[PDB]
């Protein structure tokens, strides 16, 4: 079958994301969403790192990683049921012309 991330009610999730910076080392930002990645931007959004995101220091979904050196991957804390589903990763360097997405699924029991 397809690759898979699991967690139980409670636990954290690890999501895995990666891409390479191109330095110099400045936000070449995530767009973390729910559901399968859409043609143009990343779903529902979780987790966008710019300036229109919002409540970052009281949400559940966290970046705990080396994410200047490229490591975006999500941590969601204290999952759910409802944390079930697909999630998308975006990066859009802009920069680049081909975007880099990543699906992810989740499963929660
Ligand atoms: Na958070």
């Amino acid at each position: 079958s397809e690759v898979e991330y699991r967690a139980e009610v409670g636990q954290n999730a690890y999501l895995p994301c990666f891409y390479t910076p191109a330095a110099p080392g400045n936000l070449v930002p995530v767009c973390w969403g729910k559901g399968a990645c859409p043609v143009f931007e990343c779903g529902n959004v979780v987790l966008r790192t710019d300036e229109r995101d919002v409540n970052y220091w009281t949400s559940r979904y966290w970046l705990n990683g080396d994410f200047r050196k490229g490591d975006v991957s999500l941590t969601i804390e204290n999952v759910t049921l409802a944390d079930s589903g697909i999630y998308c990763c975006r990066i859009q360097i802009p920069g680049i012309m081909n975007d880099e997405k990543f699906n992810l699924k989740l499963v929660i029991k």
